[PDB]
């Protein structure tokens, strides 16, 4: 006998206990968490024991900046140190009116703090750098919208418009995550790219098996893709090691001692049952140890009637699960420093 699925039980017991401890700390209704080993596509852990990882839709927010992000990077229209103006509001071309989270000083900043700071009127001046069709083409590449094709049932496909239904209000929100509802599942399978040198592998939850006695193995069925380039990639993944550098928005809470984290969080606005943009998701996307990443971590949190922030709902969770799998993969600390570029 050996075990043929992926998950390691240890890695998903720490995950379940986590998750559900943030739910209740954060008063949410629900979490899901995901944890693909790099390079493998194998799932380590999958939370809760539902499908709902694999069958919730929600709105992610920003951690979709990654894509829009990768598209302006791959496309050669920014590099990590073009510098934009951030501001509290900023007024668009098209008529619509960005904010950001809170009101701030007025300044310029490169790229790569702006992703740090995850600040949306420099985010949409990089989004807009590219067309809604290539920024789409990207999205595609990237898993949304399809289901991943894990064998699990009730898998979702999720909610990916067609860029040419995209109005004014959708030309800027689907850059920072809102307009589009993704799964657990594809979160991590999208954030997994950045180190895997541009390539999305698809996330399996059965291994092979020994097919000494009976082919059980699946004939074929699989497929990765090169999403973006190794050096977009790479790029990405320098950009992501700003979140908990000073200012950033991961700064303390999604800090794991001794590792490099690469990370971006998210808080996005959900609509509720009454119909009206009511919850929040709060969503945390990593890759551990920066450096050289072992594993994609993607968690999130869903509070109803109020408002949870990716990096103090679940930056938690993915520190409690990084740092018990770092120890369990044998992974010693990190000898390099955690990636700076100038803000
Ligand atoms: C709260 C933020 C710093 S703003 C920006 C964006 C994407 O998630 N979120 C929003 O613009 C969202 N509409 C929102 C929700 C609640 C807020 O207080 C502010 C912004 N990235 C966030 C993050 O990193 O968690």
């Amino acid at each position: 006998y050996q075990d043929p699925l992926t998950i390691n039980a240890d890695l998903q017991r720490v995950a379940e206990e986590s998750l559900n401890a943030a739910v209740k700390r954060v008063g949410g209704v629900w979490g899901s968490a995901a944890v693909l080993e790099i390079g493998t596509g194998r799932l380590l852990a999958l939370a809760p024991g539902g499908t709902r990882s694999v069958s919730a839709i929600y709105e992610p927010g920003s951690v979709g900046k990654l894509v829009t992000l990768a598209a302006a990077i791959d496309q050669k229209k920014v590099t990590p140190t073009s510098t934009f103006t951030v501001s509290s509001t900023r007024d668009m071309p098209n008529g619509e009116r960005i904010s950001d989270d809170s009101p701030h000083e007025t300044q310029d900043m490169t790229v790569a703090g702006i992703i740090a700071h995850s600040y949306n009127t420099g985010t949409v001046q990089i989004g807009d750098t590219v067309s809604d069709s290539v920024r789409y083409e990207y999205m595609q590449k990237f898993g949304w919208g399809a289901k991943t094709g894990i064998t699990l049932p009730s898998e979702e496909s999720g909610i990916l418009r067609p860029h040419t239904e995209w109005g004014d209000r959708d030309h800027y929100t689907t850059m920072f995550g809102q307009g589009v509802a993704v799964t657990t599942i594809q979160l991590a399978q999208m954030v997994a790219v950045f180190g895997q040198k541009g390539v999305l592998i698809p996330p399996r939850i059965i291994d092979g098996y020994d097919d000494e006695n009976g082919v059980y193995t699946p004939t074929v069925m699989g497929e990765s893709r090169q999403v973006v380039s190794e050096d977009t990639a790479q790029t990405v993944l320098n950009i992501m090691q700003g979140a908990t550098q000073p200012g950033g928005t991961a700064e303390g809470i999604g800090a794991v001692k001794g590792y490099n984290v690469a990370a971006k969080t998210g808080t996005a606005e959900n609509v509720g049952s009454s119909g009206s943009l009511t919850d929040t998701a709060a969503t945390f996307t990593a890759l551990i140890p920066a450096e050289n990443p072992k594993i994609a971590v993607a968690v999130v949190i869903y509070k109803e009637n109020g408002t949870v922030y990716g990096s103090t709902a679940s930056a938690p969770v993915f520190v409690d699960i990084a740092q018990f799998a770092m120890r369990e993969m044998k992974i010693p600390p990190s000898t390099v420093p955690l990636y700076k570029y100038p803000w």
